[PDB]
């Protein structure tokens, strides 16, 4: 019964073998393929990658931070991960020339489109209560009421709000879907690298997910991941070469501890992740 | 090579044999499956689909008609289509509640949008220039000037736009990419009929990249298929268990005949389809 984490390993077998060479608006050149999919099963593995560790405490802490709708690389680093923090530092607000707007404020990005869709962007601290609409409740809302709905789709693309994020997103999109009480995301990813990014995305929004399947009480189906640019960088080819040969271990169970019901409830202790053996370490 | 329509015969195929029953908005069943993905060549073959005729006019001035930032549906018939029709005349709107509305008028759709993203749709009759987000021309900009960016998309999902309209999108979103200086384009499509829709939307956005490749100097490369709810209606099994026993054949062809420097140039009379083979039946 083939282990979906092959469906990825395969996809970098694919971009090696045919990939083209392509820039980042950076001048550093990757290999480029464009257009993909794989699908993860949830039912109830948690697809969190063997072939290498994933940093699971960042996912998390990074999800409720745009749960709670937040745009401070501050609010978040409060929590011990600097993911984001590079971007809100004055020099490269400043590059952007962002000049005003004080340390952190990360502009308009995953959070605020995430509920407050269509406000008006003062700054991360202006508060935005009942503001824009909130598509995280919309497409809750939706999944309680009618689950064949077939437009549950939440967006972070807003051109009215680009020229304007630290940075665009490379979640433009995800749909989710529902049928025998199970429910499943889609995600459209405009660019992944997955050298050191797609494997962290797919926990993202598996997690995502399983949050959802929780507050509507659903079971939890497919994860369907899908690309368009799916480059990988060039350093990487190497140790991928390495790692692609590294065989699957079984994925994970992710435990919820705490009947939970309204999203925005959840909190870091109320999942754990259990029994994850991921490889060790690459270079 | 390994021929194309065998992408969404397999679709189908797969579908049918696998999706579960799964009604629609106005309880209608389905069988149904949920994301797949199909790459379709466009390197001197357009792929209009064989084993079933494509209603090409139909999808040669429906384009046109987006590419014009149209709203109103009537201008659409106009020019001999009837697709979005009852859509548009008198019922459809007010089982909508629109009514302060005037006829033919789907509210801040496709057309709309492309042209103008982030504003404020009142009628169909409004002059809209100048206000917005010409999300579909910077899409051409940032393609001559720059083509590494990976980031042109061509967002139709507006959910602030989500009441005020007559249909919902089909397609929430497409990306070009250019490498090597061919053009691809993927569209994310919401949700797609195998029957009758999604032969008709592959087109569509086909020709798309033509003329975008066209304008651009570049050459059409791959368009790929997104699907979401993909579904095959249970009207439609017996008959495709048929076109299903059909074995498809070569693409036609695709030359734009005259030489067009802005995409808002373009006349359907600027198309010719060629050695193009189209069963059934």
């Amino acid at each position: 019964p083939p282990h979906g984490e092959l469906q990825y390993l395969g996809q970098i077998q694919h971009i090696l073998r045919c990939g083209v060479r392509k820039d980042d608006r950076t001048g550093t050149g990757t290999l480029s393929v464009f257009g993909m999919q794989a699908r993860y099963s949830l039912r109830d593995e948690f697809p969190l990658l063997t072939t290498k560790r994933v940093f699971w405490k960042g996912v998390l802490e990074e999800l409720l931070w745009f749960i709670k709708g937040s745009t401070n690389a501050k609010e978040l680093s409060s929590k011990g991960v600097k993911i984001w923090d590079a971007n809100g530092s004055r020099d490269f607000l400043d590059s952007l020339g962002f000049s005003t707007r004080e340390e952190g404020d990360l502009g308009p990005v995953y959070g605020f489109q995430w509920r407050h869709f269509g406000a008006e962007y003062r700054d991360m601290e202006s508060d935005y209560s009942g503001q824009g609409v909130d598509q995280l409740q919309r497409v809750i809302d939706t999944i309680k009421t009618n689950p064949d709905d077939r437009r549950i789709i939440m967006c972070a693309w807003n051109p009215r709000d680009l020229p304007l994020m630290a940075l665009p997103p490379c979640h433009a999109l995800c749909q989710f879907y529902v049928v025998n009480s199970e429910l499943s995301c889609q995600l459209y990813q405009r660019s992944g690298d997955m050298g050191l990014g797609v494997p962290f995305n797919i926990a993202s929004y598996a997690l995502l997910t399983y949050m959802i399947a929780h507050i509507t009480g659903l079971k939890p189906g497919d994860f369907i991941h899908t690309l368009g640019d799916a480059h990988i960088y060039l350093n990487h080819i190497e140790p991928l070469k390495i790692q692609l040969q590294r065989e699957p271990r079984p994925f994970p169970k992710l435990r919820i501890l705490r009947k939970v019901e309204k999203i925005d409830d959840f909190k870091a202790e109320d999942f754990q992740i259990e029994g994850y053996n991921p490889h060790p370490t690459i270079k």
